[PDB]
């Protein structure tokens, strides 16, 4: 299935340390963050996304439309510009943000009523799996 919608709740996240350190996110932030489980919402209509990401400490929204490129200033995390574009790869989410970091991107797709997460940056993947709430 393409259908990604809903409130997907964090079961699994696998080395985020190693990818929170590919991005250079400062130590402290990432002890934090490697302990909290996180929601992500997502609302897909048709070509249009938008998520927001949730946990105790910090949030993160991104929207986008699948096949447009698009400008992102990722504030709240690294805080660098990248050049983002979101596609389909049969049924695989696939985005790939071009800039300064090699590699820097994520995969995401469901297998039977879960949502898999990929996240890459440099030699790093973090690998995450939510449920439907
Ligand atoms: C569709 C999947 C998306 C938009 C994945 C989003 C992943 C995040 C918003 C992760 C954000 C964070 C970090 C990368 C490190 C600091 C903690 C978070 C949760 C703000």
């Amino acid at each position: 299935t393409r259908d990604q919608n809903g409130t997907w709740e964090m079961e699994s996240n696998e080395n985020f340390e190693g990818y929170m350190k590919a991005l250079d996110i400062d130590f402290a932030t990432r002890k934090i963050a490697v302990r909290l489980t996180q929601t992500l919402v997502i609302d897909q209509d048709g070509d249009n996304f938008k998520t927001k990401t949730t946990s105790t400490f910090r949030n993160y929204d991104v929207d986008f439309t699948v096949g447009v490129e698009f400008d992102e200033y990722t504030k709240s995390l690294d805080n660098r510009h990248v050049k983002a574009l979101v596609t389909w790869e049969g049924d695989v989410l696939v985005c790939v943000q071009k800039g300064e970091k090699e590699n820097r991107g994520w995969k995401k797709w469901i297998e039977g009523d879960k949502l898999y997460l990929e996240l890459t940056c440099g030699d790093q993947v973090c690998r995450q799996v939510f449920k439907k709430k």
